[PDB]
């Protein structure tokens, strides 16, 4: 199995104890580390900020101490919106144009690999023949990839892709027979299942249904997405499960209601190092438990939930990533990829369960493998 971590570029600009630099990673955790965000220029692959080449050299630098540590570079995100694919697929000449720079790019600052992660290939501003282009690039990437270490003569670099984890983006925008043949994994987004928005308490990356989930949110569970993705040609060695550091926060309307379907006002305030509203990194909850809020095990859906005052947190512990850790022995091979890292309580001051007691349960359960 594979233990890939995501590595966030904006994580060493939060106050100094919540701030994590690439050098500060364990180099025999994970075996795929992802580098948050490359930005786009001209349909060609270029850094997000001059600082970030620094990132580059440190984050590939531990390769020295893990040799069979592998690095990959993502462009895409949430943020970063549809419109610069749309734009960059549209022609064959703009496509080659990106697929060069990706290759020049990547083998210039050490990259064994690329990770896309075009936010919704077919919606929120995509047309629908974005979702047959969205396959051409891949198609035309992993062929050059392919010709790149024919005749340059090295190891070939791996492109993955991230994938919908919400039904209708999936079919609207991904075609996956093909798909799964020409990506060498895919990270399925089993997370943000559930948010204030919906108007009522929901969990971030539940493992199942839950007795309220009806319609379409009966799908809204890590089991059911994977399974949609597997029915519908995806090969399971190459799926990779999304896990969450972090939970999502809610304001109940009655404190008195704290259940899972409670109704809901907003999102809960900001958090003292991430700064954003909706969210808490795992060692922010970590504190929030600390300080008298009441922590309750979802067993429907495997996963844990605290709440204090008119505060709700939907999140997950050691205990839901185990019990997910098990699960993902549906030839689940491939494995899991952790959703940020430095959400995680690297530094063990939070949790006092040492340094990333999360992914440090991953890495036990997946038994991650390394001469090292
Ligand atoms: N590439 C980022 C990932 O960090 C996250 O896993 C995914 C789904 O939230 O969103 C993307 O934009």
């Amino acid at each position: 199995y594979q233990l890939m971590c995501y590595y966030t570029s904006w994580a060493k600009d939060r106050p100094i104890e919540g701030s994590f630099k690439p050098g500060n990673i364990d180099p025999c955790l994970c075996t795929h580390l992802i580098y948050a965000f490359a930005g786009m220029q001209n349909n060609e692959i270029t850094y997000t900020h001059e600082q970030d080449l620094r990132d580059y050299e440190a984050l590939n630098g531990l390769k020295d101490k893990n040799t069979e540590l592998k690095t990959l570079l993502a462009i895409g995100g949430w943020k970063f919106g549809p419109a610069p694919f749309s734009a960059m697929v549209s022609t064959p000449q703009n496509r080659q144009i990106f697929i060069q720079s990706v290759i020049r790019f990547l083998r210039q600052y050490n990259f064994d690999g690329l990770n896309l992660d075009w936010q919704y290939p077919g919606s929120r501003g995509s047309p629908p023949k974005d979702k047959h282009l969205f396959s051409v690039l891949v198609k035309e990437m992993r062929k050059a990839f392919e010709e790149e270490s024919v005749e340059k003569d090295i190891p070939r670099l791996l492109l993955t892709s991230t994938g919908a984890g919400i039904i209708d983006v999936i079919k609207s925008g991904y075609k996956i027979p093909e798909l799964s043949q020409s990506l060498d994994y895919i990270q399925v987004m089993t997370y943000d299942l559930h948010d204030p928005k919906d108007g009522y308490t929901g969990e971030n990356s539940p493992l199942y249904k839950s007795p309220y989930d009806i319609g379409k949110s009966a799908d809204l569970n890590v089991d059911s997405i994977i399974s949609y993705w597997k029915d519908h040609g995806a090969a399971s060695e190459k799926l990779i499960v999304g896990f969450p550091a972090y939970g999502h926060t809610f304001i109940l309307s009655d404190p008195s209601k704290t259940g899972i379907g409670a109704p809901t006002i907003s999102t809960g305030p900001p958090g003292k190092y991430t700064d954003e509203s909706g969210l808490l990194a795992y060692y922010e909850v970590c504190t929030f438990l600390n300080e008298g809020a009441t922590e309750v095990w979802d067993a429907p859906q495997e996963v844990p939930y605290a709440y204090q005052g008119n505060e709700w947190v939907g999140y997950d512990n050691v205990r839901s990533f185990k019990l997910k850790a098990q699960w993902l022995k549906d030839n689940n091979l491939g494995g899991a990829v952790v959703w940020p890292l430095d959400m995680d309580d690297f530094s063990g001051s939070f949790c006092h369960q040492r340094h990333f007691p999360l992914t440090s349960t991953l890495k036990g359960d997946l038994n991650i493998h390394s001469a090292s």
